[PDB]
């Protein structure tokens, strides 16, 4: 069922990094790893978590629609996309913190709790409300990553198929005539280690390969590596061209 | 509101070929095309059809949703892609015409006449073949009406489930990077002439959506890949796509 592939370390060992990428193959119901250790291994989701937040709101009315705008509260921040309006779709793209941080404060930690639960999302632990995502207690390996994204897939997570839709919908990040990418990067790095996150799925015709990586990333230089590592395995995998 | 701009005529010129480009700027309420007249000219929809086909499937359970396969007759046909089993997904990417006339035949000319009344989709007529009409009969559609439908598909406003819509515009998406995502349908019109190539759907931006639709003189299938080249290069030039 599942199996390890350490030809893949290679991939993280020509860019003098760390890490693993999980694989999972729905139509065989097979899953590979490059490290089965650090795939179970739990971090901090960081931006990942945007995608349960983004359900989460989306179910309860704190989002009418990803049409609807987030009026940027006119403080400029580091990020200089977060420094202008967004929806849904841009706060997804641009990982924009203060407008889930927002979602997180009308959310509320009780309904938060009750929500992530249902969804056995990673250690069901809010150790903070606003914050608790980016430097508190929630933790999320790989391989449950993976196993959260395919409830998504197939609209099996407690919430309406409407939520679901959505932020798959919010999720694109790329597509031509060979794949369908539908994705979330994360970078935490409020506690060590400093991790670059991946997760999301790959749509070909016939089949669809779920994907969940992180790598360990000590300097910002190497964020590139997240989708570069994650592209050159399912290249070799010849998943795609 | 509307607005000609005769320069993107040198792109069709170009290639030696005529035909029209309609923009719609959604959030300044402007339209933009080479041919005003053109934009206006109604044609056999072709495969653009699997939009409306798509959408009035979905609201009556012809499917059940965007997974549900749609197992090959087993009869040859000239398309390689065509040739294997398919979903919403595969149906609308590879323009896969015995899917959608086994939809129309399920759908049925009543059903089917009254939701392109609803939808105010081109010119209501589907008078031909339940199966067929779409290719070689009645319905006729000019790029302003396509438009016109598409922002109703946008905002979700056609009279049919969100649900529905949402799943055909998902069905739509074609291409997506971190600059645009394009949803669109190809269409190509042969049985009856004139000839003609369709590509329509829209552009999203991070703030704005480019609705187009676009249709050529296609005498020989060698132009086809114009439909998409020409409206990325008037893309380009408006500076809406890098
Ligand atoms: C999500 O992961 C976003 N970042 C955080 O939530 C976050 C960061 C951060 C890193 C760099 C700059 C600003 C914040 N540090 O800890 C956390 C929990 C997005 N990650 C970055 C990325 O490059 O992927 C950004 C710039 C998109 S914000
Ligand atoms: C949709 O328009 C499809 N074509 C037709 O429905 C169609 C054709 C046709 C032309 C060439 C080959 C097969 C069918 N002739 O009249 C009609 C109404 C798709 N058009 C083609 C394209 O290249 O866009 C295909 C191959 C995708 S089928
Ligand atoms: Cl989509």
């Amino acid at each position: 069922e599942w199996q390890e592939n350490k030809s893949w370390n290679a991939h993280f060992t020509e860019h003098k990094s760390q890490g693993v990428v999980v694989l999972w193959n729905e139509n065989k119901q097979q899953g590979f790893t490059n490290n089965l250790k650090r795939a179970n291994q739990a971090f901090l989701p960081a931006s990942t978590f945007k995608i349960p937040n983004s359900l989460i709101a989306l179910d309860l009315g704190v989002v009418k629609d990803e049409h609807q705008v987030f009026k940027w509260d006119g403080q400029t921040r580091d990020i200089a996309t977060w420094n202008r309006d967004h929806n849904l779709i841009t706060a997804m793209k641009y990982s924009v913190v203060p407008v889930y941080q927002e979602f997180a404060r009308q959310i509320g930690e009780a309904r938060m709790s009750k929500m992530l639960h249902a969804f056995d999302y990673g250690n069901e632990d809010i150790s903070g409300v606003d914050s608790f995502w980016l430097d508190g207690g929630i933790r999320i390996s790989a391989t449950e990553q993976i196993s959260f994204l395919r409830k998504l897939y197939h609209n099996k997570l407690h919430v309406s198929e409407r939520s679901q839709r959505i932020v798959k919908q919010a999720m694109l990040t790329e597509a031509n005539g060979d794949y369908i990418i539908r994705a979330k990067t994360g970078y935490s790095t409020r506690i060590e280690p400093k991790i670059g996150w991946w997760v999301g799925w790959v749509e070909l015709d016939d089949n669809v390969w779920f994907f969940a990586m992180n790598m360990d990333m000590p300097t910002s230089d190497g964020l590139g590596l997240r989708q570069a590592i994650t592209k050159e395995v399912l290249k070799q995998e010849k998943i795609i061209p």
